[PDB]
């Protein structure tokens, strides 16, 4: 089966005022001219569905759920929402994932949505040596990063990147080595026509490598 | 002269957890040694309000730099970060408290950095960024894992919790932190994990009461 899962941890959502949404929309927009009638597309918005945080009731709930007791209504109902995220996740095999990059690190609801998606037993295992992930068979991902700075001179901006390497290094554990970033970066110090015409002609690259 | 906890642990309270067994460990030994003329507050994140970016953050923002009028919803919620803003630029002293989930800060965490980087306010923007708590302020970090992360390996290379918070608040202007690992709860009998974090925190508190 062939499913693209867009995940969009863009506060605004769908307002094209933003940088990393209209590159997005470019890119989907060559995407789906390029894709079989056997690809499904889906998506979910981290800032407008409901993407569950790691609380007390999360914990109390997988406490219960490794000694066999019984779940309350709250806890039957929020584990179940994360359970849908994650199967939703393994069910894909192209992963699209758009983010501004705020304060050096990924959006709050992308940390939780990881939260969801990262468990032992279906993305990843416990071995004895450590950890090792089961999602190795061939899947990709596209991050679409929009920055005000730039992060690929080499310097102090680069080491503290953490977005992208938090991401980089979370999904090729997983399994997921196919990974390109795309980085709509400068916006605060180069010509708006710069930073988006060099972005969608990455992103429009991008769509006809994964469409193949 | 005010310590402010910054309490990132979901749980808050419960003694359960081994982060918030050594913070109290940490708090009460700490209490015992400062002085009467020292406050100490405490923002559970899990259990308070603490904005996130979200549309009406942004749109409250950009309307803040055109000149613009405000809505009540954008004024409500830019009144709350400034709040937090200023009581994180009040304190000398801060302690993070959080558990190591997916290698990474807790999302209430980042929300609660989201609220205290702010040009000209924490940093500048200025030729380069600088920060702007250059006054000798000190940061405990004290930070419970599964895994053992000080044994240079694929583990220590992943721990974007601590590269993190240390890379942004030295950014900042805060270049006195300490982190203490209370860390392998997932090889280690619990025992053995407290003791080391107990005595790691009783000096920290002895070093910052000083
Ligand atoms: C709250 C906030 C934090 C930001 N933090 C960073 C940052 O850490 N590094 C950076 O290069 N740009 C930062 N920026 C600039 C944005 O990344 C830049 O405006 C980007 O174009 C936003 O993407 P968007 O247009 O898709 O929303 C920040 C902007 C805001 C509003
Ligand atoms: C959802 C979840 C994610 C976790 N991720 C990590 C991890 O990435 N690295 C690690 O060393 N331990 C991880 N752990 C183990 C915890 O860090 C460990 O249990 C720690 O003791 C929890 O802190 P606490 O007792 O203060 O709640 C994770 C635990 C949970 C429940
Ligand atoms: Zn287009
Ligand atoms: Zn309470
Ligand atoms: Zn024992």
């Amino acid at each position: 089966m062939n499913k693209t899962l867009i995940i969009n941890a863009h506060p605004k959502v769908d307002d094209t005022s933003s940088v990393s949404i209209k590159v997005f929309k470019h890119f989907l927009e060559s995407y789906k001219e390029l894709i079989s009638n056997n690809e499904t597309i889906e998506q979910i918005n981290l800032y407008d569905d409901v993407v569950p945080m790691i609380d007390k009731t999360v914990l109390s709930a997988w406490e219960k759920q490794g000694n066999g007791q019984e779940l309350t209504r709250e806890e039957q109902k929020v584990t179940e929402r994360m359970s849908e995220i994650l199967q939703q996740f393994k069910s894909a095999n192209t992963y699209v994932i758009v983010l501004p990059l705020h304060n050096f690190n990924i959006p709050s609801k992308l940390k939780d949505y990881m939260d969801n998606i990262m468990i032992a037993r279906e993305t990843f295992k416990y071995t004895e040596t450590g950890s090792v992930g089961l999602l190795k068979d061939g899947r990709r991902m596209l991050v679409i990063q929009a920055s005000g700075g730039i992060y690929t001179n080499d310097d102090w901006y680069t080491d503290v990147e953490y977005s992208h390497k938090y991401l980089k290094a979370m999904f090729n554990f997983l399994g997921i080595e196919d990974y390109q970033i795309v980085r709509a970066q400068g916006t605060a110090v180069l010509d708006p026509t710069e930073v988006l015409q060099n972005a969608y002609k990455e992103v429009e690259e991008a769509a006809s490598r994964l469409a193949n």
